[PDB]
């Protein structure tokens, strides 16, 4: 007997449940629908859906008519839409979290064991005919061949939005505080138990690591002086597990919150920047609170930095990324009138989705120099040789690659993509179209409709056999881009909910935490409120380089 | 220079922050007040505070005019009031949690490290004149003397509400799933990382223990057959850490979710009850879903028992506790329209508050028999000798002591109270009056006013020296009861919010979880919705005893 749930019968987020030997029932509770498969809509649901403009139209709106938007932005409407934007997106994401790699059903273990990633759609049942459920072939396309054919970069395709490598290294650095898959526990498990913006890539995912990183004087982090400039300490002075290539001595390793940040100078750039910021904040705080001890200064500084990070990520990172003419605003108070849970759980689909490897260029231009991947990867002196100002200037001037559209991953790192697909198959992720429906979009009817061309569409059709068997991450990276945009609609409509749920779902964004007292007073509160990229860099440097998420022209 | 925060200057939940070398500022944000000490009310606050009757009045209302209430209970006014009460009560408890033993300010460590109990009020600063702040003597009254003088039971004072020992062991069993202070980490730390109704006192507070407890067949837990009856397995079959007296044979040690439950026959009684309920539920589940694996059966059964637990606690336990004519109701949907955080962090004050040892009698009568503490404590055969029915009936018939009033703790266990006071001094809890104010009550102006009598009042006045120096637990246990009640107004006004948050803050109460599919369909859902103590016991027994939370007429 075939598992009926393999047909994914229940629509509109209805929960398929197995009854008896060969029967199923759909839990249609609070879906807005009724019927055998949650297909019969209610009043307001029908009104809502029939009056819903397509995401493409909305995107068009947000990206055109600079007049209208320069007006809107200067009025309360900004907040209004923002709030709307806030309330509509977050709701897509189940909170408290639902399933994980072990349970395709709600369970107490799924809730209490934060060692798991969560998931939005349950896995493909193991007793299913084809790997992706019902459609497709007996064996999924070869991962390697797939990547080589459709994801491998031939000629470099720059991001049409002007995104630079400053953005890229910020994205990598930032996301690697909640994307930390456990190699010992395997796919579906994580070491970043903060499940959000806890800045564990600065202070460590665990207490002992944190303590080894701390000066325990004035709340500050350990550091070393080189050429008159502050840098992370060595593993010698801060005995912390760093993942370096063997043969490199603890004397030559720098210690930071994330074990892998030594493998790239952009990463260690951001570690350096945030370290300096932390200690500078500590200085402000101690100036304001002479009676405070090390602990309170450290903790408060950490809070301020979390606020600053959320503030900048929203008002500049996601800004640049979105290309919206609507000015995005970080203000927790907008949710103080809403039904919002301040908790976050990193999803596996979010992990898969954020593999923005096409961003990385062919080489790395630093001034008149051009360093290859071998020169750049695992380079242990570049940061110290050039300094922060220079690398920030350089990265901010060099453009990143377009994420969506296909054929734009440098061959040096294509293997990652391969592995992603493979992990997707171990994680038994549902097909792309299922996730499409899951985030409020119509499923595609053909590969042509996905790619917007015919060649790749034809060959993909050859490989998969059915569009309903197209895999999630391939689907994201091969989908046609919005006009002049950095990726397609799926990347946005799937990524945005996770993104803002993780940003605003942070406890500091709660009525309980969002106070001056929490940040040591008005000075800290303002540090959070007025945080920009430019300030974050220049306030901790001697000189001020070009600092921006986009190229200067 | 004296710490100004020692004077507790900040009013109405304002946050005192130490500025400069001898200054302070109050964070008055969203308190409803303004001014230096947050003493200047906003218009709506003022209005609200003028129209608000006292807690005693509300108590009178809830405890008089059975007619009016019998009308309200047959209407939607029940739901309206219940919702009112829910909102109002829950808004007192900070969510996300604020402070812990290490941190008297908001920190990321206090949010993320769930090994800590939380606290509503910060500790008395370590740089204060008197132990309680600025009032009282340099030394607190001797805990032992305090206990002997004001807590030692002379004559047994039965609870005027009709409470039995079935209730007492229920309260103990139930609350020991989230009260598990760490003997190794010390005061202010917990092993129950669940921080709520997770039923770890059945399944274990860690995964390893859980697995050792599980049959891994059909979702059930291991068990043993004695005299044709089902009991928890022996340690020999389920090798887990249980705290038994050295010398007791392993085949005489039953393995349950909570390590200390072998020390009392009441505890092991309830443990047995819940075990049988779990396996029975599994029978129902598997009958409904033959294709299900042991894991899914287990997890679903667990969630069902959690639901039944909150159901019974709210509609019968708390009902008997409060004595309200308002029939309380467990309905998560009452909160679907409001702003509520489905998370809980066990507060240390809640721990202290819930020390209801006066409930325990002088002896434990079982039918014609009457056992002593030396016969009842650590008795490892009593439960099997009498059986479930017999013990349930027995405990249901024998009365329990009144909690409030004073001088009603049996001398066998009085030491506990001593150790509590001591710990309250370790925890540096604020004085009774500060917590009174924190929970929307007016501070007591004398011990006279507190006790309602003159003897205890005068001696207490001599010992403490000032009313504003009266400690938390002493104030709770010595405060005059409501007319014919089991305790006074403080035990209710501080106990209610915590309890409330603990029950409804459970993620199963969430709109995300509160679906039939979560409980394996209509059947499981109905089990939760119609759960009953009477049913809990009699459905798993052979014969049906007297089972209730109050003595018969
Ligand atoms: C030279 C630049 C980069 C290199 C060498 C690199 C390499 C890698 C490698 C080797 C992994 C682990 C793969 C595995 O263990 O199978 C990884 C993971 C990942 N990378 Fe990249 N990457 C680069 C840039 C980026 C950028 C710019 C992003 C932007 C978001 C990114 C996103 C991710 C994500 C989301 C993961 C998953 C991490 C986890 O699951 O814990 N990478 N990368
Ligand atoms: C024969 C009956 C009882 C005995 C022998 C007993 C004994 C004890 C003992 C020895 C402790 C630990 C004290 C320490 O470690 O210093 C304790 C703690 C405690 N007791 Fe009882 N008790 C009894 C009844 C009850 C009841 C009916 C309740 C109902 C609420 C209760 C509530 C508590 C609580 C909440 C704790 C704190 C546990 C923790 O923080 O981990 N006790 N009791
Ligand atoms: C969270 O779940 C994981 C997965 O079950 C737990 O790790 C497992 O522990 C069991 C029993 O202790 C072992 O048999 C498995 O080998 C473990 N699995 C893996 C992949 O390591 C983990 O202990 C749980 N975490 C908590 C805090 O309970
Ligand atoms: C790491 O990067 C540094 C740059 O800081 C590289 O050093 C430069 O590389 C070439 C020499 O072959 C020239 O551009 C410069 O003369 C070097 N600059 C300095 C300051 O020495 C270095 O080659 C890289 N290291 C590795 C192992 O690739
Ligand atoms: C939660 O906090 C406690 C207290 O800080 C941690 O326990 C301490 O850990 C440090 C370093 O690991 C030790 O030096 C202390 O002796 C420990 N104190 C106690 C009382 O155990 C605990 O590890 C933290 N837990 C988590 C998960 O972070
Ligand atoms: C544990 O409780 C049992 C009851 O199950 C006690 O055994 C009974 O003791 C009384 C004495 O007061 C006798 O009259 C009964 O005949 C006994 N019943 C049985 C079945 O033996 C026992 O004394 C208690 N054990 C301890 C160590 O105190
Ligand atoms: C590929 C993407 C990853 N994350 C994206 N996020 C957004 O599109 C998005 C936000 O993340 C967000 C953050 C804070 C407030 C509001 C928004 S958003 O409207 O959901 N939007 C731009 S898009
Ligand atoms: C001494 C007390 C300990 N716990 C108490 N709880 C109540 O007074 C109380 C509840 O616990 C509660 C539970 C569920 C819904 C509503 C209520 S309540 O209104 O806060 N109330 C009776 S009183
Ligand atoms: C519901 O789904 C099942 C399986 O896909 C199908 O047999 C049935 O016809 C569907 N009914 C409706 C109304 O969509
Ligand atoms: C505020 O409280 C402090 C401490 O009790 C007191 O000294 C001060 O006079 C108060 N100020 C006002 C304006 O009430």
């Amino acid at each position: 007997p075939v598992n009926p749930c393999c047909y994914y019968p229940c629509q509109h987020q209805g929960i398929c449940v197995r009854f008896g030997l060969d029967r199923y029932q759909c839990d249609c509770t609070r879906t807005g629908y009724s019927g055998p498969n949650c297909t019969i809509p209610e009043i307001w649901t029908w009104l809502r859906t029939t009056l819903r403009p397509s995401p493409s139209f909305i995107h068009f709106l947000l990206t055109h008519g600079r007049w209208l938007w320069d007006f809107v932005n200067a009025t309360f409407i900004r907040d209004t839409l923002m709030r709307l934007v806030l309330t509509v997106r977050s709701n897509l994401i189940p909170s408290p979290p639902t399933y994980n790699i072990a349970h395709d059903y709600i369970s107490w273990e799924s809730f209490s064991n934060v060692s798991y990633y969560t998931r939005i759609l349950p896995s493909v049942p193991r007793d299913c005919p084809t790997p992706m459920g019902t459609k497709g072939k007996k064996q999924l396309p070869d991962a390697e061949f797939l990547s080589r054919r459709f994801l491998l970069r031939r000629k470099f395709i720059p991001d049409p939005q002007g995104t630079n490598l400053m953005f890229a290294f910020f994205a990598q650095h930032f996301t690697h505080q909640f994307f930390k898959t456990s190699g010992k526990m395997g796919p579906g498990f994580t070491k970043a138990l903060g499940h959000g913006v806890d800045l564990g890539h600065i202070y460590g995912d665990n207490l002992e690591r944190q303590y080894q990183l701390r000066l325990f004087k004035d709340g500050k982090l350990k550091y070393q002086m080189l050429n008159g400039e502050v840098y992370p300490p060595s593993v010698e002075e801060a005995p912390v597990l760093m993942h370096y290539p063997r043969g490199i001595p603890p004397q030559s390793q720098m210690a930071v919150g994330q074990e892998v940040f030594g493998l790239l100078p952009g990463l260690m750039l951001y570690a350096t920047i945030w370290l300096r910021e932390h200690n500078r904040v500590c200085d402000l705080l101690k100036a304001e609170h002479p009676t405070w001890g090390d602990e309170q200064l450290f903790q408060t500084a950490r809070l301020i930095l979390i606020g600053e990070t959320i503030k900048i990520v929203i008002e500049e990172y996601v800004q640049q990324l979105s290309g919206y003419f609507l000015q995005l605003k970080f203000d927790p108070e907008l949710l103080f009138g809403a039904q919002f849970q301040y908790r976050n759980r990193i999803a596996m689909e979010f992990n898969q989705l954020y593999h923005w490897h096409p961003l990385m260029p062919d080489s790395f231009r630093v001034g008149p120099q051009d360093y290859s991947y071998e020169q750049f990867l695992f380079n242990t002196s570049m940061l110290v040789d050039y300094g922060v100002e220079a690398l920030v200037d350089a990265f901010s001037r060099q453009p990143a690659g377009r994420i969506g559209g296909g054929r734009n991953i440098d061959h040096h790192i294509l293997h990652v993509a391969v592995d992603v697909i493979k992990e997707s198959r171990v994680l038994r992720l549902q097909p792309f179209n299922e996730y499409r429906k899951r985030f409020g979009m119509k499923p595609y009817t053909s590969f042509q409709e996905l790619t917007g061309e015919k060649e790749m569409a034809a060959e993909l059709e050859e490989l998969y056999g059915d569009i309903d068997a197209l895999e999630f991450y391939p689907g994201l990276l091969l989908e046609k881009c919005h006009p002049n945009s950095i990726f397609g609609e799926s990347m946005i409509e799937m990524g945005a909910p996770f993104s803002l749920k993780g940003l605003l779902g942070n406890p500091i964004c709660s009525p309980e935490y969002w106070k001056a007292s929490t940040f040591g007073g008005e000075v800290g509160f303002n540090l959070v409120k007025t945080a920009t990229l430019k300030k974050l860099v220049c306030l901790n440097t001697k000189t001020c380089p070009y600092v921006s998420f986009h190229v200067p022209d």
